[PDB]
């Protein structure tokens, strides 16, 4: 269970570079340099890492300073061959963003949360990412009159767009991605799960240039199913991005290495994105726990692609076992796939078998055989095969 | 705080018919004859009333048994003056339907959905419904592998474009409204919150033909802002209709009397469908405890409506008062509303202003006053002012 | 992984017998005969059964039905050698509980409890059943003003006293377990967690007579580390019975088969079981998914103790891995078994090393490899070792 | 609804003085001088303040420093006549705490930990601190392995145990309370709610030293219901000091001024605490929202105490009502007071109105008349009476 560069894993600077800061708790960990990370990373069979603005040029430096980071970070990449496969801004950090960046009630807040992004779009396309990702942490309210939600959605449109109009005015390739999340840092934040962020999508000027980044444990913090979201995304074509973490249900963001808390969801998971073919990277979004030094860091990296690849062997020999391949048939997974009504509306409503002769008790006697078919899946999890 | 028909408050039949039956528990009240519940309802000033087929015509009906059942509901009806504003198809109950109706794996079990639902749209528009409702309870999953989700969504897709078909050939004006919930009966539902059913509509040959019938219960089991997912649904103008009842945070559905469970968050809907000017009914989804006798229903019922009214009463007094104004102003409400960057993406671009020139420290210092604001918010609610 | 009757596995009637009647659904199974239960559950390894008083005996049996369902059971017990470790009341079904047993706010009706209790502890003891379970199911509220929890209390400790009295002057062995639930039926369940169950039990009059009988997916419904839960029962003395099944998270109760739900915390629970001694019987309180038949329920049934053996063997590996004793090691599990001032307060005052000489950076500095150990835990649990 | 010292208002110097860290955001505000908070809290009709030690006296002080920070304190209190009802020990913020203090695996941090607690003990009795409280927040484990939770309990047994050692050497009137929290910032803390630390207590040498400080928040982080638990601990005679704030169900900690979150939990904890005659400090833990300047954490903090004096007023109208007063008799509280049996068992089992002859169908056809009750409540909450 080796990870190679091929296996397309990627690392966010922000997660073995989390200092174990939290609500209750000062640093545990001193800072990384960004050049440490792209080069231990690399050894530890990684494809890429990605950055926030603020994680690779510190807020506030001056030119000279950001070109001397810049420079600096490419040429641990070039010297390893590691890819930034996708970039983000911070709009959540800096105390100015405490109502929000694009949704700020205040207007110049607004204007400059654009500006910030659009600099680092540059950047972001100096580096090569294929995705720009969006987390309005920020975006929302902690009480219901602080923020009319109508006029908000208003503004984060209007923010999207204007980045839609700058890619394009720019000959970018570059695409978006919103990450949802339900709360925290604020109350309530807009767009909290993958079906927000979707709805919204869609009345934005030129959707076509925008899709979700996904956190396990972001929908799980609204206790949804990750998988089926996945699901979701990959059907309305949208799934640009993952990020691939551990939560353990509602409540704060843990962002465990990827495997922990909800294993059951991270293996189907696996067998989702392997079966649909998701040619993405496999981003971690992760924190070791504060608990650990830099060794316990690089175990904890090291087992979020540890866990990924013995869920994708787990996944394939479930779905390459004929004796699942069976189980799935009695469960008609198969009949799933068939169009309902292909020989039309007329056809459906002059079909009496379709009513006035449908066996109703018959139909209802025949057991789904889903119990059997989830054990087949418990044994090949567990390697009880 | 009475309540009369133009204040547009509806009732499900299985509402205040609810026998009390739960998972754990046999029948506390006596069946009620729908007659007696229209004739009831209207004495407390309701407007109108909402059917499942299989509430109104029991499941397996003769014809010559249908004609009985429609025709003296019919007549209760039209002795009351009670209007029929929507009704729905029992897809959930009947043990045919235990692995769904639009997405059962069984082909043939979706065919008899589809039927099912058609006939009762039928005798919908005949009693004057504007909406039909569709809550897809038993669309999902226990387990990983009993549910191809893209699968299920190709075959909820073919499902609701074939509706949107039927009303089409008919030159019917009734408009469908798809119900999120994110579980139970199921252990996860397809469409689980307000966001993924909007997301899917936009995938609808005919999305015109469809919105959302949001209820409070549903979003928060998700532990999701209804409020801010009713905004959301506003903001796409896709709020067709809403169920109104009460919620306790994170557990089963309670279905409790609106106004019960989270108070403030009711508050806060009120003050939003009245302020957007929302004209649809305000429909209770909710089941008096059967804790409960006769009495103790219609108690309840006069509760849901009771609650709406006060909290109006409240929410307008809120919005009226130049001590609020005020504090919307010193929040900056105002600027929310404002275009970020009306002036254009190059404007922006060149706008100093707005990055070199910006005063982050300055603007960061600016409290948003939201504290005082929300104060003047519970002193209207608690009527402290 | 093939169970054996010395594995000390038991089941409900209620459990492989349950019909399948949920909240928006009816039967999809017909009733188990108990004697077939018996039988079947005997062939798939099970040690035992256990039973409500009104799942063996239909509520309202004359005397000589009552006899003859008891001696028809008794005789497929004694012919296959099948065990009833363990018995409870039916304290939730009948409408006469719709506000509690032991807590009604009718006096009558808790008597009517008592009385209810009192006769099925008899039958409990003449069929060997060593614990007797009490899940009050009924016991709590919907509203604030319905129930004074004191009152309430004061209730609950008289009824559990004057069960403690009656098997005293019995001279019966059997111990009662109380079984917490968050919450469902009620919208909220007196004695919710193994904590209050466990505060309560203290204040009983012969505390020694009670302990609690946790299950895995009532602690998880209110987000709880299960583990941890019946890791403070056993240090408690308290662990008199177990309630194995599944639960995703925060929501319904599921009652998954056991395994399902949140796969790693089942494996910390059999570790902990395995580790403590446990020696009580290893009881399923689970439902086979409505969507199943008879094969799929005997299925789940089988999948119960399949998932318990497996586990059980991968935390025994864990266990005796001597990469793992040393990770434990460099984790300090070792030292929080050493006494902290075994040397005494005035020793520990006086003991510079603890205060005005103790080191906190370099302490501080030390990583607590807790990754590493819990990769080596994910390795075993998947047999990726 | 102006607050006055005789109402038993205090403030943590943590909670006005929170600078608006979280684990996404840079402080929005700056450090509050302690004399200043004091001042402040006295002009707003606070009775008293709170304290970790390292909120009064910078982690790592020289003695010089130490005396200078306390000396000025000591001037305020002197000054205002504000009271210190209540300390604690911060045994969570440094990284020495990062698994725990008198749990952490290491035995010299736990060493350190009590002799850190019992420094600030000295200065709390100095101070006229009634209550010591301690909440073990890194108490814990994210992972299955990295905390033997017996141990960790004959760990905090034995801190417990020695602080009782210590308090009564030195003839101190102060007694303890322990404050549970589910989870945050340990992915799960041992005694996670009132009933664990309850149950806990009683293993105590010297139980009387020791009861709960209980807060609004931390229970509603399990979906617990808050006034339940509050009784549960009123019942064993335990509630000693009690932590008062807003809370929005299953999330991170939010520590909304009280009022804000649950508003109905919060009215009929009021009522509770006021029926019970609860005579201790009236204690807000809780953050004004990062939003906020100095003029809104006033705000927040009036917030507070004026959102408690309206739900007295409104739950003393509701007690005080003779339409209340008749609803309550209708819903049979009065016979819950009432002992079930004080007429003995043997009368019990010898009453044949109790079972042979109880006309269970006529008790369950009774209403609970509990909606009645509740709508009462609700009008009285919202002064619509
Ligand atoms: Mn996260
Ligand atoms: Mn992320
Ligand atoms: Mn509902
Ligand atoms: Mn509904
Ligand atoms: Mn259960
Ligand atoms: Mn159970
Ligand atoms: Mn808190
Ligand atoms: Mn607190």
């Amino acid at each position: 269970y080796q990870p190679t560069p091929e296996d397309r894993f990627t690392f966010g600077l922000w997660t073995v570079g989390w200092q174990g800061r939290d609500p209750f708790g000062d640093a545990t960990r001193r800072a990384l340099d960004p050049v440490e990370s792209v080069r231990r990373l690399a050894e530890l069979g990684a494809h890429g890492v990605t950055f926030h603005d603020d994680d690779l040029i510190p807020f506030g430096s001056s030119d000279s300073e950001r070109e001397e980071h810049v420079k600096r970070f490419r040429q641990a990449l070039d010297d390893t061959g590691m890819k930034v496969p996708m970039a983000t801004t911070n709009l959540f950090t800096h105390p100015v963003f405490k109502d929000g960046g694009f949704t700020a009630n205040d207007r110049d807040v607004r204007r400059y949360a654009l500006r910030k992004t659009i600099r680092n779009i540059d950047l972001a396309v100096e580096l090569g990412a294929e995705t720009y990702v969006a987390w309005g942490g920020r975006e929302g309210a902690e009480s219901g009159g602080a923020k009319d939600v109508r006029d908000a959605l208003d503004r984060m449109k209007e923010a999207f767009d204007l980045l839609g109009e700058y890619v394009t005015s720019q000959g970018y390739d570059i695409r978006f991605a919103i990450e949802p999340k339900p709360n925290e840092p604020r109350g309530d934040i807009l767009l909290p799960t993958v079906g927000h962020a979707l709805a919204f999508i869609e009345r934005l000027e030129r959707p076509e240039l925008y899709g979700v980044n996904p956190e396990v444990g972001h929908e799980q913090m609204a206790g949804l199913n990750f998988p089926h979201g996945i699901a979701q995304a990959l059907w309305a074509g949208k799934l640009f991005h993952i990020d691939l973490n551990g939560q353990n249900g509602i409540k704060y963001d843990q962002d465990l290495r990827f495997g922990a808390g909800d294993l059951r969801a991270a293996f189907w998971l696996v067998d989702l994105l392997e079966s649909a073919g998701y040619s993405g990277p496999r981003h971690f979004d992760f924190k070791p726990p504060r608990t650990e030094d830099f060794d316990g860091v690089w175990a904890s990296a090291a087992g979020c692609m540890r866990n990924y690849l013995i869920l994708k062997e787990r996944a394939a020999a479930f779905r390459a076992d004929p004796e699942v391949q069976e189980a799935l048939r009695a469960s008609r997974l198969d009949e799933l796939a068939r169009p309902t009504a292909a020989d039309g509306l007329q056809a459906l409503l002059d079909d009496r078998s379709a009513f006035e002769e449908f066996d109703v008790d018959a139909a209802a006697a025949r057991g789904m055989a889903f119990e059997r078919l989830d054990q087949l899946a418990m044994d090949h999890l567990l390697g009880a095969r």
